[PDB]
């Protein structure tokens, strides 16, 4: 499993200061070992993908279903593919928690990015409430299970466990934590779809991560990269780059 | 002294070849001083859109969130849309609202943080067939306007728009006489509700099907003062739209 480092600028930037971004990111030194990932605002996917060094992928932030129709405010992966990028990050929090996405949907748009030829970063992810209910594995395997019932072909998904639980709410997820999830991940793709997919994806960390921390993180067994909040927009991220060097 | 006002919604539709056609179509076009027109692309296009065609078309984004940045994956804000050079946004459009579940509360956020941005707003409204059916039209569309007329603080930047949603996908048709019917019933809300400068100047744009052969007795409606078009906004059709009132 070859390391990968997403960087998810969310709602944020405008062209003088991701221009900028893009200027600290062209010159950063990408690992042979390390594939590098930026999804930028929508508005930005095609100037992003201009400026950036291709040694750096454009991924969209979110997609629809279908390749063209009467969808006000969507994109397709078509769309996203004519503009240069290659991934797509499908079930993000903020899609499931703020927006209402399904699982369904979200199982759906994953077959359809993927069947376009996209790379997908799926995210799973469970709330507090859930985790003080016990039951974290119930809804991370659910998430996964409806994931999975809507695709065929693995290769070309990445996984991304977001500990919703720690954003905003006081609890904070040790690497120990995080390690315990993406183990259980693993095993969840070993007995439901097959041990070659368990051994082969990877399962990329989505909570909080900066320079100070990204070394330990990367080092626990079953964390096979990122998906960078935050610390995207900044310098800093030219250093979560380099977490398993 | 209201503009007549022509919007085309490309909604999820093109790619930059293909869109690029289009674009040399609209910027061939002869646009009359007449009429402000202005064109929805693709959100991935936005920027592309902007620096191919004339500027004597204005682009619109097709949707917006409620805040100038933040942590809301997927979403685009009003200075973004105006950093890419676009100056209106559509808001409350009937895909938003019934194929995605966007409130009323939350178009109302959009439309006031849209505007204290500087952009234009082309609002949208409607009932569905089922509250056609049971006689709530008014109800329904005086609400949706109510919630937008509850956060703005400046009209002059602002259109709405009625699509009969009832009578789009549904087998219905609306006939000029009943777009000219809601149009006026809504200008007679924002006459009591607002004021009589607010209703005389507000551009009501008429949502619903409108082709080539139907917009000319569309726009001779008193109360209907353009269009915003859907599928055929993709197609050089759009220019006789344009020109409904030539």
């Amino acid at each position: 499993r070859k390391f990968f480092v997403g960087g998810n600028w969310k709602m944020n930037g405008r062209k003088q200061s991701l221009g900028e971004l893009i200027g600290t990111l062209n010159a950063a030194k990408v690992p042979a070992d390390t594939e590098v990932v930026c999804a930028p605002p929508t508005a930005y996917i095609d100037f992003a993908r201009q400026k950036l060094d291709p040694k750096i992928a454009v991924a969209a932030q979110n997609c629809y279903k279908v390749t063209n129709g009467a969808f006000t405010g969507e994109i397709s992966p078509g769309m996203i593919k004519d503009c240069g990028a290659t991934w797509v990050v499908l079930g993000h929090s903020e899609r499931r928690h703020v927006f209402g996405e399904s699982d369904e949907l979200i199982g759906q748009k994953v077959a359809h990015a993927l069947a376009e030829g996209l790379g997908v970063i799926a995210c799973i992810g469970e709330k507090l409430d859930e985790r003080e209910a016990g039951i974290t594995e119930k809804v991370v395997f659910e998430q996964t299970k409806v994931i999975a019932d809507n695709m065929k072909d693995w290769s070309k998904v990445v996984l991304a466990y977001e500990p919703v639980w720690a954003i905003g709410t006081g609890k904070t997820a040790t690497p120990q934590q995080a390690q315990e999830v993406h183990e259980k991940l693993r095993g969840w793709l070993k007995s439901n779809v097959s041990d070659a997919v368990a051994q082969s994806t990877r399962i990329i960390y989505g909570g909080s991560v900066t320079g100070a921390t990204c070394k330990e993180l990367a080092s626990q067994p079953d964390v096979d990269g990122f998906l960078v909040g935050g610390a995207s927009l900044k310098p800093e991220f030219v250093d979560i780059i380099n977490a398993k060097q």
